[PDB]
């Protein structure tokens, strides 16, 4: 979108990138393109390499205590770039106008992402945690190795995003219709759920069309609609979490014998979700305002298990009727639909 | 396709069309081109115009006996006769059929608009008689004094679509539920091959199930629907199932199967039934089941006439610890003809 630069503390190494993130399709993941400019002086009888890295991080950093900081890469990968034998291969149109803008020092890399990365996905720390904080990073450095035996100041770093957004074509109209059955009653209870659509962009409201047909002499004492975000964190083993987003409940209660079909529009927001702990969200550049974290798509068939924190989102209705021992004591009965929440394409 | 002729009783007016079958192209609807041959003694001071028409018909016939109803959803006109000046924009066609026919030949193109619907019939019962209902094309040229029966000469046309060369995403449908007592889920996941099924290609629906409930999933079935939407003065919907199958396995608690079963969706196995939606038909011939109607989007109008979409379902039947509870799930796919 826009050039960028950062030069190394020596001013031996500097490095020029097109964009911050870089769009993961299901097919193809979006190449680091880019070049650098060394000093030749500085950089003689020395080799310059440029690295990809995928990192998991946890920092933790207490006042008065302790200062600990932890880090697994998921992903590590380098291509040398000086000394040059023979000419580079393809170039892009990016790579092409700075090597012709810069001058003849300027020198191309090309960094790939394989089928089994995660994205660019922070968890929410809670007021309670003051240096805490998860989650998963992109990171380009360039590096010179002066091999007369890493010196820091020559190494330069810049963080990058592995972002995904909505798909050029829309899912199926995701719908569930249930049909329940009690202790010794002979007549069942009907629910059916219905959303508008299978994407819903951030900030923009989900019709959860809900349509409950009572033929029961049981009374239905609440309906409740819920946005569950269900987090998984993939390491050592596999770990599933689910908290609640947004939630919304009608002010009808249903009768014995009757039925109602009633739309609730319900935001997801993280204005309203601050503050709890490992509230899931979309990746910082650097410190700015954020939302939280769009649905990972995860490519099919692939080989290799995918490490990191991966994000779905679900619909969840539930339903209070009058149980076993009388209208004192309830039980429930739910039903769950998946959709996607994602960043429209630019 | 080949040229074809309608001459009026009077023998005023013949009208020439190559084609019956006009495709809709969701983009853009193919127009109707031809041409007409008319005699200068018999319309001498008279004035022709050739029309387009789309009509909603039902038809009665004998019960207790004539009844018959119409509704023009599309009516467009052109005047041919007199010629006032020259031609505009021209086929090969038209050009063709004029110097073969001589100076008398007149050409007509008549456009269709974004929110009309396609050449779709619905099937009568055996008991139905003299009962006919379906939405169908017309091209009209006829002569103009109040007008005579004699001078004018009708011909009926179809609008269809055929398979696009885009296929969309493989559909997939998920949903999990929880049961009275038990707080343990049962998630029933959904796959088609394609997105897009022809008349006659079998539909492998895989068909994927996780019990971590208590209960017994007893039987596994899967149904092809067929959705019929008749919109007039009203949006109506009515469901009917073409194609059904069932495994022969269950799902015990605690444990998880996936299987792909094979459904054929056919016309053969569905006659004598009373409200299948058809592809329309020329003059009597044998059909298919209508194929799945593409509507242009963010078009401004409402798409009047019968619309056909179609669907798979999946329905658990889940036994408890009287009679079962049913859960299930949906997921739509296309029916088409494929690309001439």
């Amino acid at each position: 979108h826009v050039i960028f630069k950062k030069i190394s503390r020596d001013k031996s190494v500097t490095i020029y990138l097109g964009k911050r993130d870089y769009i993961d399709h299901v097919e193809r993941v979006e190449p680091v393109d880019g070049v650098v400019l060394v000093d030749p002086e500085l950089v003689k009888g020395k080799r310059v390499y440029v690295s990809l890295t995928c990192a998991f991080r946890y920092g933790q950093e207490d006042i008065d205590v302790m200062g600990l900081s932890f880090r697994r890469d998921l992903y590590f990968s380098q291509v040398q770039v000086f000394p040059p034998v023979g000419a580079s291969g393809a170039t892009t149109r990016l790579q092409e106008s700075l090597i012709k803008k810069l001058g003849a020092n300027t020198y191309p890399f090309l960094l790939t992402f394989p089928d089994y990365l995660p994205c660019s996905v922070m968890l929410q720390p809670a007021p309670q945690d003051v240096g805490k904080s998860c989650g998963v990073d992109f990171e380009i450095k360039a590096f010179a190795t002066h091999s007369t035996d890493i010196p820091k100041k020559s190494s330069v770093r810049l963080l990058i995003r592995k972002v995904q957004h909505a798909p050029r074509d829309m899912g199926p109209q995701p719908r569930a219709e249930a049909s329940w059955q009690f202790f010794m009653s002979d007549k069942p209870l009907r629910l059916a759920v219905s959303l508008s659509k299978e994407i819903y962009y951030h900030g923009e409201p989900i019709p959860v069309t809900v349509a409950v047909t009572n033929s029961t002499e049981k009374t239905v004492k609440k309906i409740k609609v819920l946005v569950e975000q269900v987090t998984n964190v993939v390491l050592y083993s596999s770990d599933y979490y689910i908290k609640t987003v947004a939630a919304e409940e009608a002010q009808e209660k249903v009768p014995p014998n009757s039925s109602l079909t009633k739309t609730l529009t319900l935001v997801p927001l993280l204005a309203n979700n601050r503050e709890r702990r490992g509230i899931a969200l979309d990746g910082k550049i650097k410190h700015e305002d954020t939302n939280l974290a769009s649905s990972t798509i995860i490519k099919e068939g692939i080989d290799k298990t995918v490490m990191g924190i991966l994000v779905s989102y679900q619909i969840k209705v539930k339903l209070t009727v009058s149980g076993l021992l009388g209208e004192l004591t309830s039980s429930e009965v739910a039903t769950e639909v998946p959709f996607r929440l994602m960043h429209p394409q630019p």
